[PDB]
């Protein structure tokens, strides 16, 4: 029993974190085989962050301008290249701790674990969701750039996020591991706005199923709804539309609990319209939207890696 | 910016988890140097869990009755002993991944990270607090016994919890790494009640300071209070009394924010009496009590390990 915001064990990623220094600037990099991946703006100086020309900046660098440190062992850079907003530094040593891994670009609404790092040293691990507006509500300070987000599947680390930026609202933006930003953001020192965000409906439903599996049923009701009528309510409350694909993905939780998806939708409609009336669900007084259906099955069933 | 329930990186603990089997029963153990630590009720059979005599059960076991598996390498047990509610199995191989470590018994109100494990394999990591009634609100299923809780200080893992039991209310109970239960619990297959719980006042105050550091100030007010008057309110709302020691420990956060501790106490009093009125603090509609003052400083300042 119980239900927590649970991250993946971070050990396989910890062994990949290094520190990359170019001139005055230091941030984190990810060392996999004989390549170190980091945000390309490690090459920027103080007073052209407003709109740097990165190709023009990189052609002026040499390998010896990049200091890469793993623990306190220096790794010699023997090549460099830029892929989108990520710098790839070829080093003379393959990381002996390289796990099985893949790079994946996730969809909004998917969750991942973040290993927050400073100076190449891990600080903590927490779970995040990619918001519908392609930001994450992380916890990151100066020096955290190049920290990564990941999921683990059996033995395999799927890296999905590298940290680049904090927006004026306090939320965070970054790229996939091939250096493409999530969202419309760009890597320059400018105030950038995210689109308006919405609540991840399929995840709220998954968490309601988690509450039922764990013995909370006070919010259930005898009603059902159609997908169309539910989506008219979702829109009023700034919830994402629920698709038949979402309904299908919720199938397993529906089967385990005996509660049809559209019956749970009627519970959510009543919660949106009436609130909780001083009650809580899984220890929360708000409707939680950062657990996917897979996260619920993993934690209520106990999958390991 | 941002503030998350952040766990310690788990890699140093992952490398210590093993699987211990005695007859039909399998649970997790912790392999440090040449000793494996696990809950002693690994030696119980189905139908004397009601009140087993563990000394009488252990004298009937031999080393070859204990199967210890690290990954899929079997470790030969060469000695065994019982310390309180923990079994210590001496094995023929020292764990080459043993981190610097200590065993510590924590006070209620302190937090720690849990590495939930099944069959010796880590599943996830999350942050917990030891409640005032000596339970934890964990997330644990059948097979999770022997999972451990820990803190990390620079290079050193301080192990503080080993998992043993789920109470009828769905909360969890266990021991220190020397096998002494937190709370009044015993290791038998019986329904046991925890004392009534209370809210960890000093931690709520720390989290209010975290909110201020991160730019939330709506709950502040122009008032102060005396420690005595505040504690009369705390008691009415089932909050733990705030001591001068707590006030002193909050000193650093008070200095960084410019808000005297007793001024923050007046904010908390108003929140207890009036509620939040539809507003949130750090993304929560409830007052959060599972961050210590140290947790706040660590995360708002960025300490690494
Ligand atoms: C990240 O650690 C980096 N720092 C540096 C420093 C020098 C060169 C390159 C980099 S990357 C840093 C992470 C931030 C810091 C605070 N909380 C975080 O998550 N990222 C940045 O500082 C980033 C660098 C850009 C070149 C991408 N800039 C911003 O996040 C940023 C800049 C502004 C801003 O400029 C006028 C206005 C408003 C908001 C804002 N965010
Ligand atoms: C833990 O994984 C163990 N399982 C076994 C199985 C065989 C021998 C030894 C052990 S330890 C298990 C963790 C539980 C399971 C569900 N969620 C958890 O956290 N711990 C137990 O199962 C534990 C064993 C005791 C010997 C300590 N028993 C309980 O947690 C328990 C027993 C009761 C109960 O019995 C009548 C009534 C109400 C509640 C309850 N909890």
């Amino acid at each position: 029993s119980g239900f927590r915001k649970m991250a993946f064990p971070s050990g396989k990623v910890e062994g990949c974190m290094v520190q990359v220094t170019c001139g005055t600037t230091t941030l984190n990099g990810l060392w996999l085989d004989d390549v170190v991946y980091c945000p390309r703006h490690v090459i920027c100086t103080s007073e052209d962050m407003l709109n740097p020309n990165y190709e023009d900046l990189l052609i002026r660098k040499s390998n010896h301008n990049f200091l890469v440190q793993a623990g306190n062992v220096q790794l010699r850079v023997i090549g460099h290249s830029m892929q989108n907003c990520v710098l790839k530094l070829k080093v003379d040593t393959a990381n002996p701790k390289t796990p099985k891994y893949k790079f994946v670009r996730i969809q909004p609404g998917q969750t991942f674990s973040v290993l927050a790092c400073y100076n190449g040293s891990p600080s903590g691990v927490y779970q995040c969701a990619m918001r519908p507006n392609f930001t994450i509500k992380g916890s990151f300070l100066n020096g955290s750039c190049g920290s990564v987000g990941f999921n683990i599947d059996y033995d395999c680390v799927s890296f999905c996020y590298m940290h680049h930026m904090e927006l004026p609202t306090g939320v965070h933006a970054g790229t996939d591991l091939e250096g493409n930003f999530y969202g419309p953001f760009v890597d320059r020192q400018t105030a950038q706005a995210a689109g308006t965000d919405t609540t991840i409906t399929v995840n709220v439903l998954a968490w309601l199923y988690a509450a039922v599996i764990n013995g909370d049923r006070w919010f259930l009701n005898r009603f059902t709804t159609t997908l169309n009528d539910f989506n008219l309510v979702a829109m009023k409350y700034n919830y994402e539309p629920l698709t038949q694909d979402h309904v299908d993905i919720l199938g397993p939780l529906s089967a385990q609990t005996g509660i049809a998806v559209l019956d749970m939708c009627a519970s959510l409609k009543e919660l949106l319209q009436n609130g909780m009336n001083g009650r809580t669900i899984l220890g929360s007084a708000l409707l939680e939207d950062e657990f996917t259906p897979f996260d619920v099955v993993r934690q209520c069933s106990g999958v390991t890696f």
